[PDB]
């Protein structure tokens, strides 16, 4: 669904999706262990979003 | 190793000095342990001087 009413609406709305999770189920993007340990070491903590 | 070479001497000026070791002794000036923690705790993993 489209509608731009805001981010945190839309992240959730596509995240309870069905075909979105339809995509999840074949294991190319199920965010390995290492995959993610790359992404969170890309990450600084001198921003901070948590 | 840190910026101007004229601050250290400052700080190593001031360090030797006579009176500021004759004031360093009589105590609550003397940096209790609770302090120190307060201190480095203030700071951050951040902007780190060391």
């Amino acid at each position: 669904h489209l509608p731009s009413a805001d981010w945190q609406r839309a992240a959730l709305s596509l995240w309870t999706h069905r075909t979105f999770r339809e995509v999840l189920k074949e294991e190319d993007v199920h965010l390995t262990y290492q995959d993610w340990l790359h992404l969170e070491l890309e990450i600084q903590p001198e921003a901070d979003a948590l």
